[PDB]
This record gives C-alpha cells, sequence and structure tokens, in this order.
C-alpha cells in the first residue's frame, strides 16, 4: 500500500498490448494452418521482446537477498543529538523497506552458505530518502574502498571456469586473506556462528563506519549504527547449513515472507553508540578504521527507536530487485567520516546503478522515489517520467524568480557538512599507521565466544582450509591466523597436517567484551515462529490423532506446525519424501508411529530410512527431540539418543510434554552433542 | 492523462536532491576554500551523473523534428466501412500528438532542408493508441523495406568524413538513385516544392501504403490515408531555403509553435481513398507497390473527420523527442497489407525503440501510454514503472481465474487480422513483376507540375547533379531520368556538360493528374499566420507613423507584423542587422524610409545595403512586395522592381494598399519573376 | 583463432590503466594522511567503476551452465545429403564451443537441480558459424512460441516472492501444465532420469526440432539431431541430488572441467535421423509437432562425425557467460521446418542478445566471431570495433564497384530456403488438428522405461 499508486490490477479484464490494444497472446500468425510465422504478428513480437529483455544485471555483490515493507517509530525527540527531522518526537513514524542479503553468490544462490549478510534500510522521511546500507557483521574485510574489487575477485569464483558458487572454500580467497591481514576480524566474524544465521530475523544490523549526528547548531558527534535484534541471535549449524542450501535455497527469504504473512514481523532497537569527536583515536584505535569496533563496555548503546517490518512486497522484481541503496542518500543531520572505505562507497553506489538500470533516471522507480517534493534542475536522460514545467532549469535565473532557490545550514533545511570538520598535511596514497593493528580485535572477538562457540569457529576454518590446495597458501594462513591465536592456529593446522608456526604472542591477550557470542546470548526471547515437525503415520489412527492433539497444543503459543506423514491427507501436511529435519527447530515423534522407525521400515512412498533419518539429524544438529505418548523405548534405541540428554523429551501427557519441549525451543541449540579439541 | 500526473511544478521551494533531501549545487565541496573537490559531495555528483546522461540515441532517420498535442474529431459514424471505435459516432473525440520531421538530417540540422517530410500522427483511442506514420509525399523510393538501410546510408553523409549534413546533393545518393530505378517517382517529389515546404502546416500526410479497413463482420476494404491541409500547400524557393537553413534552423518549429500559441492551430481533414480488394491490380499498377499513387480519378476522397493541433508540449525531449510511434500500434478494424515495405517496417519500429530509450518499458513514458487500462502478461525489464498484483502472469491459468481474457474476433473487442487474406506459392525472395515500371508514375507527376514548377524542379536536379563529383554517376542519373521524359534528361544535361542519351519513349506519355501541383492549386485559403515585414526608419517620425497604421491594418487581419528599423525603440521589433527576407511572406518599406535604400548608405548598426537587400530577395524569391506612402518611385528604381510588375503594390492610401497587398500574400508566390528554358 | 588475438597475459610487468599509464591502485588518494578521499583519484574511480559495471544480465532461460572448446571431425562425404560444406568430406575438422545448461534456475543455482539441460554446439565452420541449440530431451513443452513466457514465468519463481528456486515443485508451475496438455510428454522426461543427469557428459543433445537438409540440387529431406553420448548415460537419484545441490552446487561444470584436464573430453556421435518430405505425416504424428518423436524402429540413426570437447575456457565470463547462440546462425545445406516453435525461437535469440551485450555488435565479440571473413553493409552501432573501409556501404552501387556481391543459389555459395516449400491459405491464429494428441507419446515414453 505504501507504493498502492504504482499498482497495476490484473484480476479482470481483456488481455491488451502495452498501449491498450484488446489482443491475444497463445497462437502466432501464421501463412496456412501448417505455414511459417508471418513478421507482422506484433503481437507475437512485442510479448516475446518483452520477455527476451526481462532480465538486468544483478547486483555486483549482495545480487541475492530479499525485503520487505515496514515502519520506523522514533522513541524520542532526539534534536538535543542530531538535525534528522525522522528522529524529531517521540513517535514519530516514518515508511521503511530493508532488503536482507548474503554478499559473494548469485542471484539464484543458496540462503545459507556462509558469508557475510547484509542489512540495508531506506527511511522515507519527510526530508529525503536516507539509507543505512549495512552488513550483520560490524567490521569489514578492507580499511580502503579502492580495495574492494580485489576482496570481491578473490572471493568470488575462480574466474577460468567459475567455480564455486558462493563460498570462500577455495585458493583465491584463502589467498587474499592470509596477504591482507586487515581482513582477520570480519575473518572470524564469518567463521562463526554469524556466517550462517538461524534467519534474517535473527541477526543483527551495523552501519560498520563511524559516521556523524549533527545538531542545528552546527556541533556534531561520532556514531556507529546498531540494530539489535528483537527475536534473539541464532545461528545454523555447519552440517546443517550444506544439506538446507539444497533442500531448500529459499529458506531465509521464505521465513522472512512467513513471519510478516502470519503478523510475526520481525522486529529491531535501532541504536547508537555516541562519542565525542575528542575521542576519535581514545577507545586504542582508530574511529575512522571499518575493521574495528568500540566494545560496549567502553560506549554504551543508545536506543533511538523501533524498525518493524511487517509488509511483503506485492512484485519482487518491481521492489526488492530494482530497490537501489546509496550511502549517499543522507539528510540533514547526518553526515560522514573520513573512513576510507566509507569514503569510497560514496561514488560506487551512485555508479552503479547506471549498470542496473541502465540508464539516469532510476530515482524515479516506484520503490526508489522520495515521498516529499523534488524540486530540481536535473533533465532528460533515458527513461525520464517526469514532465518538468520549469523551462529555465538553471541557476542563477530570473526567469523562473530564482527558483529552485539554494538549502544550506540556515535556509531551506539544506544537507550541509559538519562545520568543524577540516582537513590537514599532504595530499598522499598513504595508510595512516593507526590502522596497523590487525590482530588484536580479532582475538577479543575469539576470547568472547563460548567454548563450543571457539569449537565451530575453528571447524569452520579446518573446513575451508582442507579445500585450499596450495600449501604455501595454507602455510601463509597459519602464518597470519598464529598471530591472533596460537592455539586456532594448532588446533586448524592439525585438520591440514601442516605444523603450526611458533607463538608470535605481539598482539595475544585475554580481554573479552559482551554481546558477540551467539551461544552465550540466553534463550531466544519468543519462540513465535518456531517449526517444530511431528512425525507420525497414517498406518495408526491413534497416531493422527496424538499429531492433532500436539498440533493444538503448539499452534496455541504461535509454532509453525508441521505435521508428517507417509501421504497427505486432512491434518497430514507433508509427507515424509518432502520432509528433512533442515525444515523444523524442534522434531517430536508421536508414539503410535514407533514402527516407522525399524531398520526393517521400507515403502515405495519414501527413501528407506527417511523417518528415524529425520530424527537422527535432528539430534546430531542440536535440536530438541522427543517422543510424545511414553512409548519413548523403541524410536529413542533406533536413534541411538538417550532418554537422559538434555533436549530430549519423553513424557506420556501432552501438556507435560509441550512445556518441556517448549524451554528446549527457547534454549534453541544443545551444545553439549559437539565435541571439543581436548 | 498520463502526463498531467507526471507534471513537475518548480515555480516555488527550495532545490532538492531526487530523493527529496534539501541541497545547494552551486559551490562544490573542497579541502580549504583553495582546496581539491572532495568525492564525498554526493550533490556535485548526482547533478554532474545527470547532466553526463542527458542524451539518447536520436532516431535512425527522422532525428530533426517537432510535435504538438491536438484532438481529432470524426464527422460520422463510419460503421459501414470499419470497426474502428475512434471512427465510430458523429463528434467523437480522440486526443492525437503529432510529429513533423525532415528525414536525412541528425538532431541539429537545419528545417529547411530538400528532404522526404515526416508526418506521424498518434491517435491515443478508447481501445488503444493508433499510430499512422505517413510523410508529406505519397510515394516512398524503394518497393521492400529490406532496402531501408541501402537508401539511407547512400542519402547519409559519406561514412568516411561525415559530409555533407542533410543533403542528397552527393554522388552516393544519385549512386543509389541511378542504379534503383524505383527511386524515380520520390526523387521527383522531392526535387519539387513538397522537398521543401513552406512548413508543416502547408503541407498534406500520406499513409503511404495500402491498408485495410476491416468491419466487425469480417470484410475488408483498401485503404489510403491522405491528411489534407487546411492551411493550403505552399512551398519555399530553393535559394530562399538556402539562406533560411542559415538565418534560422528552426523556422519550421517556430512556425508550428508560434500558430499553436496564437490560437492559429493548424487543421487536416483526414481522409482516405477506398477500393474493394478486386481492385488490388485495377489501376494499372498493384495496391501492394508503395511507390504508385491512385489518381484522385480514380478513386475519390472521403473526408473521415478533423484533426487539429492546439497545444504546445510543456518539454521537449520529455513529449517530442520521447514520442516513440509504430505502425504495430494498430487497433481492431484497420489491418496491414502485404505491402513488402510495410510488413518489414512492422519489425522496425518495435525493434529501434530498444535503442533510443535503453530499456523495453518504452510504452510506460508519459507521451507513449494509452487512455484505457493495461491487462498483460508483460513483467520486469529495467526502468518497470508498474507494480504488478497479478502473481500468476501466465495463460493458462487457474490461480488468476482465467485473467487476462483471449481477445478475438469474436469476444472482446480483439484486434483480428482480416479473415479473407490468404498466401499462396512458393516461400520466395523475389520481386513481383507487377512491381516492375519505375518510370509512368514519376511522368505523371512531372506532367502534373505547371511550367514554372517543372522549371523548378529541372533547377533542383541541376543544382544537385552538378554537385556530383563522378562523370560515370551523372551519365547513370541521366540515363535514368531520360526513362521518365527525354526534356528533364536534356535539359539537366545542359547544365552539367554532357549530352542526354536519345529519347527512350517506353515509358512517355501525356496524362496529367490533380491534387499534385503546388503552384496549380490556387491561392491560400487563409493568410493568418503570414508574415509582413515593415522597412522604417527611426530618422522620420513620419516613417514610424506609416509603419503604426500599416501594422494595425495587417494584424487587424490575423498578419504577424514585424517591423524593422536601424534600433529598436517603442513599436519597432526587430533591428536590420538581425532582419532578412526569409523572416517575411511579403515585404513593406515605408516612404519616409527612402534614404536607407540608397547605394551610399552605410551604418555600423547594420550590414552595408542590408535594408534594400531584403526588399530584392524579397522580390526574387517571388513575394509580395510594395512601397507604402506617397509617389514612390525612388525605392522601386533603387530595387530594380516595376511598378507594373505582378505581386509590386504602390499606393499612397494605406487602405488600398492593404486590400491590394492581402490578396498578394493569398497569390502567394508571383511565378512570373522566374525564367524558363528558351 | 579470433581468441588469440585477444589473449592478455599478466604473468609479468607493472600496473597500468586501461589506456597504459602505469598506476597503482592499493589506496586511495586523500586530504591528509587521515583526511577525505579526492575526486581527482582517477585511479580509484577508473577501477571502481569498472568493477560497479562487471555484471550482464543473466540469459533468460538456460541461465546456469558451463562451457568448452572441442573439434567436430566428418565421417564421409555428405554431399549426397547435405551441401553443409562442414559435412563435405571425411575426416573434416571444424572447431566447436558447447555450452551445456539448466533452464529454470538464476546464476548460482545447483547443478543439479531437476530441469530440463540445454546443450548448445556452435560449428565455426569454413562457410559460417553453424549453431545446434539443443537440449537434452528430445521433446519440449510447448507447440508454438508464443507461449514460451507463458511455461517460463509458471516454471520461474513465484513473482511477489520469488521462490522457489530452480524447482518446478511449486503450484503455478503444475497449474500450467495441468491447463496445457502439450506438456506431458517433456514432463514426463523432466520427471525421469532425464530430469537429474549424472553430468553433461553422460547426457545426450537433441535439435527436438525437425530440420532440413537441403542439397546443392535444392532437393530436400528432413531430418532430426541427435547427439549420442560415447560415455552412456546415467542419471542421480532425487535424493542424492536434493543433498548434491546443497554440498557441490558446481557438480557438473566441476565434473566436465575435470574430465577436460585429465584427458578424457567427453565424445558424441553427431547422428541424423532423416527422412522424405512425403513422410511429414506417415508416422502418425506431425512432423511440425516438438512434442514428439520419430522412434528409431521406424527411422534409424545415421552417424555424421564426431564432436570432441577437449579444451577449457581461458576466462568463464568473456567466452561462456558471453556465449549468445542463435538458431538463425545458419548455413548452405540446412533449412528450417514451419514448426511454429522453431519459427518463434529464430525472432528471440537474435533480440535477446542485445538486452544481454548492451549493443548491436555482440557478434564481434570474440567468442562469437567467425573463422571467415565478413563482407557486408552494417555500421556504427555501440561498441563497433571494426573501422570499415567502404565508404560505400549501400546496394546496389557503382563506386565500391557492386561489392560486396549477393550470394544465393547460384552465387557465392549463398544460403538459400529450400525451394519445394511452399504455403498455402489463409493467414490464421489456429492450431493444426494434427497436433492434438497430446498423451500417447507421454505413455509410449513410460512404457519403454524399465519397473523401477
Ligand atoms: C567501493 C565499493 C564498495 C565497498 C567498499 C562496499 N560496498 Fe557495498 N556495494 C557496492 C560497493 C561497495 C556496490 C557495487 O555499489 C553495490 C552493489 C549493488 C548496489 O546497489 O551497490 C553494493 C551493495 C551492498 C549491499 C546490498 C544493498 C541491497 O540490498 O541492495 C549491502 C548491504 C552493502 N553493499 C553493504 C556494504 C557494507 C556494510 C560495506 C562496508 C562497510 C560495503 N558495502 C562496502
Ligand atoms: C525498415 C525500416 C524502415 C522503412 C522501410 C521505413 N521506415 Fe520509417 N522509421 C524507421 C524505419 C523504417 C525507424 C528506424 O524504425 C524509425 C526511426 C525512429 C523510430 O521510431 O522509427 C523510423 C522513423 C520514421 C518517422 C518518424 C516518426 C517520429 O516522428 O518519431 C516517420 C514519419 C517515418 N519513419 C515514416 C516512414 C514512411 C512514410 C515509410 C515508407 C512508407 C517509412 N518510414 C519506411
Ligand atoms: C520464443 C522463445 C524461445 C523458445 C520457444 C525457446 N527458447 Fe531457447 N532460449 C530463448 C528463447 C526461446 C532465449 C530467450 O532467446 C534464450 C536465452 C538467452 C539466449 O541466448 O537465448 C534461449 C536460450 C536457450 C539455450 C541456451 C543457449 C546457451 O547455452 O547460451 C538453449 C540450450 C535453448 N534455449 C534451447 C531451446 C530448445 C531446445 C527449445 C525448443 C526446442 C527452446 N530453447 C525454445
Ligand atoms: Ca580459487
Ligand atoms: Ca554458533
Ligand atoms: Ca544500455
Ligand atoms: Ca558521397
Ligand atoms: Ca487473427
Ligand atoms: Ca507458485
Ligand atoms: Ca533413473
Ligand atoms: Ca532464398
Amino acid at each position: 500500500s505504501p507504493l498502492a499508486a504504482y499498482e497495476v490490477d490484473d484480476s479482470t479484464g481483456y488481455l491488451t498490448s502495452d498501449v491498450g490494444g484488446p489482443i491475444q497472446d497463445q497462437t502466432s500468425l501464421k501463412a496456412g494452418i501448417r505455414g511459417p510465422t508471418l513478421l507482422e504478428d506484433f503481437m507475437f513480437r512485442q510479448k516475446i521482446q518483452h520477455f527476451d529483455h526481462e532480465r538486468v544485471p544483478e547486483r555486483a555483490v549482495h545480487a541475492r537477498g530479499a525485503g520487505a515493507h515496514g515502519t520506523f517509530t522514533s522513541y524520542a525527540d532526539w534534536s538535543n543529538i542530531t538535525a534528522a527531522s525522522f528522529l524529531n518526537a517521540t513517535g514519530k513514524q516514518t515508511p521503511v523497506f530493508v532488503r536482507f542479503s548474503t554478499v559473494a553468490g548469485s542471484r539464484g544462490s543458496a540462503d545459507t552458505a556462509r558469508d557475510v549478510h547484509g542489512f540495508a534500510t531506506r527511511f522515507y522521511t519527510d526530508e529525503g530518502n536516507f539509507d543505512i546500507v549495512g552488513n550483520n557483521i560490524p567490521v569489514f574485510f578492507i580499511q580502503d574502498a579502492i580495495q574492494f574489487p580485489d576482496l570481491i575477485h578473490s572471493v568470488k569464483p575462480r574466474p577460468d571456469n567459475e567455480i564455486p558458487q558462493a563460498a570462500t572454500a577455495h585458493d583465491s580467497a584463502w589467498d587474499f586473506f592470509s596477504q591482507q591481514p586487515s581482513t582477520m576480524h570480519t575473518l572470524f566474524w564469518a567463521m562463526s556462528g554469524h556466517g550462517i544465521p538461524r534467519s534474517y530475523r535473527h541477526m543483527d544490523g551495523f552501519g560498520v563506519h563511524t559516521f556523524r549526528f549533527v545538531k542545528d547548531d552546527g556541533s556534531s558527534k561520532l556514531i556507529k549504527w546498531h540494530f539489535k535484534s528483537r527475536q534473539g541471535k541464532a545461528s545454523l549449524v555447519w552440517e546443517e547449513a550444506q544439506v538446507l542450501s539444497g533442500k531448500n535455497a529459499d529458506f531465509h527469504r521464505q521465513d522472512l515472507w512467513d513471519a510478516i504473512e502470519s503478523g510475526n514481523g520481525p522486529e529491531w532497537d535501532v541504536c547508537v553508540q555516541i562519542v565525542d569527536e575528542s575521542q576519535a583515536q581514545a577507545f586504542g584505535f582508530d574511529l575512522l578504521d571499518p575493521t574495528k569496533i568500540i566494545p560496549e563496555e567502553y560506549a554504551p548503546l543508545t536506543k533511538l527507536g523501533l524498525l518493524k517490518l511487517d509488509r511483503n512486497p506485492t512484485n519482487y522484481f518491481a521492489e526488492t530487485e530494482q530497490v537501489m541503496f546509496q550511502p549517499g542518500h543522507i539528510v540533514r543531520g547526518i553526515d560522514f567520516t573520513e573512513d576510507p572505505l566509507l569514503q569510497g562507497r560514496l561514488f560506487s553506489y551512485l555508479d552503479t546503478q547506471l549498470n542496473r538500470n541502465g540508464g539516469p533516471n532510476f530515482e524515479q522507480l516506484p520503490i526508489n522515489m522520495p515521498r516529499v517534493p523534488i524540486h530540481n534542475n536535473n533533465r532528460d536522460g533515458a527513461g525520464q517520467m517526469f514532465i518538468h514545467r520549469n523551462k529555465y532549469p538553471y541557476t542563477p535565473n530570473t526567469l523562473n524568480s530564482g527558483y529552485p532557490r539554494q538549502a544550506n545550514q540556515n535556509a531551506g533545511r539544506g544537507f550541509f557538512t559538519a562545520p568543524g570538520r577540516t582537513a590537514s598535511g599532504a595530499l598522499v596514497r598513504e595508510v595512516s599507521p593507526t590502522f596497523n593493528d590487525h590482530w588484536s580485535q580479532p582475538r577479543l572477538f575469539f576470547n568472547s565466544l563460548t567454548p563450543v562457540e571457539q569449537q565451530f569457529l575453528v571447524n569452520a576454518m579446518r573446513f575451508e582450509i582442507s579445500l585450499v590446495k596450495s600449501e604455501e597458501v595454507k602455510k601463509n594462513v597459519l602464518t597470519q591466523l598464529n598471530r591472533v591465536s596460537h592455539d586456532v592456529a594448532v588446533r586448524v593446522a592439525a585438520a591440514i597436517g601442516l605444523g603450526a608456526p611458533d607463538a608470535d604472542d605481539t598482539y595475544y591477550h585475554n580481554n573479552k567484551t559482551a554481546g558477540w557470542s551467539i551461544v552465550g546470548s540466553g534463550p531466544l526471547p519468543t519462540i513465535k515462529t518456531l517449526r517444530v515437525g511431528i512425525l507420525a503415520t497414517t498406518s495408526e489412527s491413534s497416531a493422527l490423532d496424538q499429531a492433532a492433539q500436539l498440533r493444538t497444543r503448539l499452534e496455541k503459543d504461535g509454532l509453525v506446525v508441521t505435521v508428517v506423514a507417509e501421504t497427505l491427507r486432512e491434518g497430514v501436511d507433508q509427507t515424509y519424501s518432502t520432509a528433512d529435519a533442515t525444515g523444523f527447530d524442534g522434531v517430536v515423534v508421536v508414539d503410535g508411529a514407533a514402527a516407522l522407525f525399524a531398520s526393517t521400515a521400507s515403502s515405495p512412498l519414501f527413501p528407506t530410512g527417511r523417518p528415524l533419518q529425520i530424527f537422527v539429524d535432528a539430534y546430531r544438529w542440536g535440536k530438541p527431540v522427543g517422543v510424545c505418548g511414553g512409548k519413548s523405548s523403541e524410536v529413542l534405541d533406533a536413534a541411538d539418543v538417550p532418554e537422559d540428554g538434555d533436549g530430549v523429551y519423553s513424557e506420556e501427557s501432552v501438556d507435560m510434554f509441550v512445556e518441556e519441549f517448549e524451554k528446549g525451543l527457547a534454549t534453541f541449540r544443545f551444545t553439549d552433542r559437539f565435541a571439543l579439541d581436548s
């Protein structure tokens, strides 16, 4: 409905050309009934031409993603820190559009690739569109925008054969990481659970760069944007993410779409760390450096307002595919900093839309339009939709009475550069020495994970580096990892049969910080939307009756329940043939269905051992599992799952079963089921 | 109207970016007051990017042109001959847009080049956009669309140096004409006054091709479109066209704009010749052949309705430059014929818009939009401005209830191919023998011109062919001209010092037809809008008083009056410095200004002899000229203009002068002032 | 090779701009060591501009695929059935490029999706480029090219949310299949092991359409192309295909690349079924119908020659991504039929390259160039890489002595339409009744599989 003016309804009417002539489109015009097709068939050509030209270039990065509409609401009048209009009153509402994404994969690649994730937010403010183009990880791989093609060439598929898709698990990527040590911080994040988030709803957003808040009196402060998930933080496990990439490439976009449709639209607190200009170098690193984070212990979050996504697009292409974000879409009250990564981005995103749109009027696309008047002397270009009345589009003029008027700090609520900003020194292509510590913060991050999380990170590196063919690259990787942590280097080296280099303790330390750990962020605050598969059978009416009773009790608490059986009928959502443990956050077997879990169990209706495999996979991936009905021993024995296990449930009573099971869904993952290096 | 919704008003307000953020655009952001410009200046880059991308490819032909809005009104219910909805009721009104053009010149070439002219009309009908993409000449140079690049390459500038602009007066064009005899008919028309019309308003429009009118019962007839000017036919003379190309390259577009602004918007009767399918070959040629005309003596005109242009565009680029005509834009009640020129056009115009627009959604540009709902399954593409609600865009479907429905002869007022049409025979790349007479109709045309018009045509050929460097091409040209008329070939040969080949009488004849002659079409039916220059002086109060008196009497009758003097003041529109005879349809000298017309007359305010030259040029070019307000033999003697001449006026009385002079403006051209062969 | 001249070696030397000026590309130019980046940094902007414009529109179908170079060798002089030059002598070798693909998925989608597969072969013949743009299944879903967007919209992701990727397992696809019964034959093939081949090497190629072989004397025969794998036929099982789509999205392109690198480049016998014009309707269906196959029991294969793929590309983008196939790339000795599916394709492939390339000169891309001289009056356009010497590019001319000369049946080894072809009847948008049996051949196919 925010873009309702542009909607086209095709629920009634006769087929027309694009110029409104009624036509048909099902048979070609031919010279006789078995004859050749005629060139004069305009119905054919207009239709096929349109089809032939449907595609546009995918985004150069973040090609794979999905979007939704929502609302931002301010929690206060923030005039005291920023002139930004959308923040100027308690309760003030601004429409938003958000797109989430991976980075490296092409447009049909799997959502559950291991990657950095995009989190791009447009605020359609009453003083212009404002975009915060962020990621789910607070730090970036490189310290200068000029290096971006080098990073991206290295992580994208090898350019002779275009292998591998959507993965850093190849020689070129690890060559780059090992030769460019700035990469270490983002690399540790990507190799953690933050690389495989459970959903877009269960990840945070970060602006990464230091920006400025600028007041109407001209004074400024330095800020970092943090969008903090109200759904909690959660990750997949890698082995799960891999199967899920095959069983459901669309998992994150389906999860988001479904949450919105069920009235469970995700929320984030839009927050900032705010510090003085004088603190640019007070925290032990440079705030211009996008590889560094300010620990919350040094600078607490201020909650500015609520972001809620609650409406899905009408047409994916027109809205999600065509949305064209820019950090140059800035409003009065915000300003840039001299972060050399940010500085270069400002060029890139204005330029790249020429590629995507194929012409310069991409801001006139519905999803890109602002919600306030446009007054400027920009004219013409391919695809020009406006018919400008002002026939004197130059400044200065008298023939249009000096309009449009110039807007600045003192008139017309103009954008203005923070007036205390200066530059000094030589014009240089040199890196600030203040940027040179690439290893301390990677170590702070590693130190801040729980022991099982540290093991998962080590295991991601063991997985990826084991697939690097070059022994020289592997050696170089261990050299870099060793500068962060000797223990990481030793543990990774053991999987690839190299020796780790001797400890180099220059950057070793034991400091920790709060809020980076997924495992350590406590049970989820809500289990609404989490998926429960109930494994049943049509061969026992009692099994379907147990399943119906469980359904009622679980749906009441907002869980999405799937009853699985051999064949569809009323009460049964999915067959075993299409079911997989990657489809559920918890698995329940009804004890009327125990016969399906025997080793002699076979059916033409699903793959051999599928029922048991679902249960076993769920258990092994750390999910809450259980048997409901009181006869648990046949299922749990076939699965080799101990009755006494944490996150294993066995109760006769449906109500008792569900109460226990729901504590398990909040715990989310039972990390005791993962072996640790000694 | 799609146009009104996209109008943008910039008569008030502060400058904004394209996303509504208020900004400035007059100074670059710099590192210090004398410092380098910053990459983070998004104000700079968005403005310059837009500027950098303002241009689009000019049309491949008809690049130079001008457009206006109007209305078409049907004179009757034409159901008895066509199902076309815009013709279905007396008084039914349909909005139109017309673009007029030359063919060969690039976008900034002169209006008054010698060329064929475009006359392209869009009817925004209640059953879809219908375009008649015509010319001011009823026949085309070639008989097969596949030859169009050959024609166009030959007439456009030579591709090594891109010389000459907007002219057929070079070897390649005459080589093509001489080797491709089909060209002879259109060549004679372009070499007549039809090549240099006085204005877009003083020329007719022709669809050229035979089309079909198709009734709702399925029966069809063959038609030719003729748009007959209500302003009359008028031409420049060549020497005038040449000076005018330099003094005012915008002459025809200015004329059109001014006529509309003064409430003199031009009108045409939209007419057809209508004949039976059985007459395809009855008139001595093939109605599928686009080098042939049906003489009105064999098939008279039926007036279908009135076309009036009465509103100028708001933005030239958005409306005139972007309008994208297609003969594929057809409506129920009209059909194509197997004219091989027409057949190929249908392909070209859909394809070429991809070039111009850079993307497939060019029908969404306001000027291209229809005025009825669009219901189809065309999706995506660069520049997609719609948000389609229908998420099952395929036929056949049940998930969108089978909508959109197919439209055809029987339902939904669908377009349908005339059901009587057939094809028979081999699949061939062969020209019909019925097309082979390239010379009889050029002769009919030449025979139908008056003696002075025949001389102007001979003189245009003498001019152009004298500029052909190759003696072989010149010989080849005479061979072809000789097949039309031995007399033409003899008379043209005399100017280039070759002998004409012996008479070859195979195609010679003495037949004539009405309605092709400009000179023979009698006085103009109105003199409104015609331009009178009054040559006066500031050195005599009496001269300005004579000028004012004449002004009053001429403006009363809707003439556009310019008083010329040495310097501007109240009552004086233009200086001698800026004045030229090409600016006027008639020239009057006031008796009090006689001193300026002496040979010793000199001034720092205008070139030597300018006043007299204007008068003499006007006389020489056949225009009504006179001296008003005494016994006024001094100006006529200085100019060597005889008082007794036709179109020369000499009166003391303002009233008597104006009454005589206005009959001269209606006569328009005094052809007795041009010498004839023998 | 048009490619050899365009190879660029970067194994030595200093970084340069695209105009040969030595530069650096690792740090932005800034006003001071902690200062803002300067607009005057041309090194920055040229590098980022290039990066920002690296992507081009993926193909509208068959976006997911991979290619290799090879050679075709004729087994005989086939003059007795076709004038085609690449078939005119025993042992005659023609370079080829082949791209294999899925249909429905986007770039980055998994190789082991269940789908129809593309098998597109370019023969760079000594009389022009000849493309056979085929699939691994011999029949197509629809009987008229105007329906193609309907088919493709139905099988591609639902357009509100773009779910699901690379799959017909959703409502819209099965709605279309159930409402358009022509789809049954190809549906059965796609739902068999032919939908999930073990590799590109283990599947066959088919032209699908009936074409014509035309002799120099003007006589013609009807043909069907079958490229028969020398590696044998093999399929995945579905449960395996699903896991493989997650564990190795690059499975088929890796398999092909590896086989070529190890000296096991895949081979096919390029074969035809050949029948007389008079047999258009002899086999119990219409040979103009692309939902029908001629049983080999009625028309046996003739082996024409050997196709071998034996060299991987140097640059995927420049070769594989940019190769632009067209059924309009036809040579003397081959002609079309009035198959309404084929007829419409001829339009689509010329048009769609404007989308991909962004300009009209896509035949000048090295991978698209022929291996013979080009002589025509095509001029200008964005990205014009030639400098044409002929300054009179029109026919007829005397100023360039009538060159280039027209080629036809009796001149310059011109292409010519088979001269026995005719058309007759009303100009109609009507389906031939001869196309109406949508179910017998699906049943023949099902009957011909083993019980498992
Ligand atoms: C100098 C080049 C460059 C650099 C250094 C970056 N990016 Fe970027 N980014 C691009 C150049 C770019 C781009 C090529 O301009 C893209 C591709 C599509 C588009 O619209 O912008 C893009 C897309 C893009 C999107 C997808 C937006 C959407 O959903 O459409 C996200 C979330 C980001 N980027 C986030 C970042 C973050 C958080 C960065 C570092 C802090 C970052 N990028 C650095
Ligand atoms: C096979 C190609 C071809 C052939 C045989 C013709 N033309 Fe055409 N014409 C074009 C290819 C074309 C074009 C390249 O497609 C243009 C350029 C811009 C456009 O929209 O279409 C065009 C533009 C064009 C315009 C300008 C429309 C405007 O103002 O925007 C007119 C008036 C004509 N043509 C009229 C004719 C007439 C009366 C023809 C013969 C009866 C003719 N053309 C044959
Ligand atoms: C009317 C449109 C239409 C129809 C009926 C078809 N296709 Fe097609 N096909 C296209 C329109 C198209 C296209 C849009 O024009 C593509 C996409 C990009 C390109 O080069 O052409 C294409 C690509 C394409 C490719 C990929 C070539 C490559 O690897 O680059 C193959 C293998 C085929 N198709 C095969 C077929 C077969 C065997 C068909 C039926 C027998 C068929 N197509 C019908
Ligand atoms: Ca690699
Ligand atoms: Ca984790
Ligand atoms: Ca373009
Ligand atoms: Ca020339
Ligand atoms: Ca029809
Ligand atoms: Ca669907
Ligand atoms: Ca199989
Ligand atoms: Ca032919």
